[PDB]
């Protein structure tokens, strides 16, 4: 079986009330004591508004749970408490509930953000490699307690450009790490699935939100976003073939000892790994170094246990100078 390359035995070792979100009894707040002033947002399991603290008028974020199943909830409740405070992480404020429908409500930090499709063709060199140095502290932060996000994407980043706060959201998909855990492949959002997902591999680790964070890093410095644009779960794998080559997947899938479908077999083929400069264009160019290649490239990699982790990408030479601004502090 296959095994995180650090963190490994973080809820080995934690006491069992730190992960066992089934047994959890929340401890609800008064759910009167906040209004929703606009829908902010929908998804298939909730409703997120912009609220408003009835007394202080501070505003917030409602988002309503739709009728999720108990345990889904708890879990989504039990990480972000064990997250809470963290860099980077949305700051779960309080937790209501209707009392009567049972109908539960997260309170949120407000975010100022801006929608990805506006402000990603705005974002300069510098802007990515700060931007995507503050994301690289959330993950490590959820990996070294133990989470796995498994929802990472440019719609679950909020950025407030103005002050330049980041802020990883939407935690519904989180799960601990046990060592030796399968867990379900159906995660995630088609374009950011590592190939783990697309394998039936279920025995993944921290390293799949690495290989979701290549592939918002590689639509960014290319301006090509979503980088693999495939068309389904199968298709997805097609378009990561190509790019990455088939005979590093055929390694890949003899060393777990995985066999495609015969159906996906024929759709993947036979491909030479493309360099990555040959996705460099004049209109992104400013966007794209040798550093900036090498940091990609030991992202996206089939086999998740040659990925960096994201303790080892903040220290990769392509966040030299964001280092150097941030111990001038
Ligand atoms: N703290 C926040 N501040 C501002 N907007 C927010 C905040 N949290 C969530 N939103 C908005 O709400 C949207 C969806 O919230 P989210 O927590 O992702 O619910 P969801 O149902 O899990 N979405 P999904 O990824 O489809 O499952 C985001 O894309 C934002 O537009
Ligand atoms: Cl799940
Ligand atoms: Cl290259
Ligand atoms: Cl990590
Ligand atoms: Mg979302």
């Amino acid at each position: 079986m296959s095994k995180a390359r650090v963190y490994t035995e973080v809820n080995v070792i934690r006491p069992k009330d730190y992960w066992d979100y089934e047994s959890l009894i929340v401890q609800w707040g008064e759910q009167d004591d906040y209004e929703v002033v606009r829908k902010v947002g929908r998804g298939k399991y909730s409703e997120v508004f912009e609220g408003i603290n009835v007394n202080s008028k501070e505003k917030c974020i409602i988002k309503i749970l739709k009728p999720v199943k108990k345990k889904k909830i708890r879990r989504e409740i039990k990480i972000l408490q064990n997250l809470c405070g963290g860099p980077n992480i949305v700051k779960l404020l309080d937790v209501v509930r209707d009392q009567h429908s049972k109908t539960p409500s997260l309170i949120f930090e407000y975010v100022n953000s801006t929608d990805f499709k506006v402000l990603y063709p705005t974002l300069t060199d510098y802007d990515i490699r700060y931007y995507i140095y503050e994301l690289l502290k959330a993950l490590d932060f959820c990996h070294s307690q133990g989470i796995m996000h498994r929802d990472v994407k440019p719609h679950n980043v909020m950025i407030d450009h103005e002050l330049r706060k980041l802020r990883l959201i939407d935690w519904g998909l989180a799960e601990f790490y046990h060592p030796g855990k399968e867990y379900n492949v159906r995660v995630a959002s088609r374009y950011f699935k590592g190939p783990e997902l697309l394998v039936d591999l279920q025995d993944y680790d921290y390293s799949l939100d690495m290989w979701s964070l290549g592939c918002m890093f590689a639509g960014m410095i290319f301006r090509k976003e979503p980088f693999f644009y495939g068309h389904d779960n199968q298709d997805q794998l097609v378009k990561i073939a190509k790019v990455l080559g088939t005979d590093e997947l055929n390694a890949y899938l003899n060393k777990y000892q995985l066999e495609l479908d015969p159906q996906l077999e024929a759709l993947v083929g036979r491909h030479s790994r493309k360099p990555w400069s040959k996705f460099i264009n004049a209109d992104n160019q400013h966007l794209v170094s040798p550093e900036a290649i090498d940091f990609l490239d030991k992202l996206l990699r089939y086999d998740h246990q040659d990925r960096l982790t994201a303790k080892e990408a903040m220290a990769h030479a392509y966040f030299a100078q964001v280092r150097a601004a941030e111990t001038s502090r």
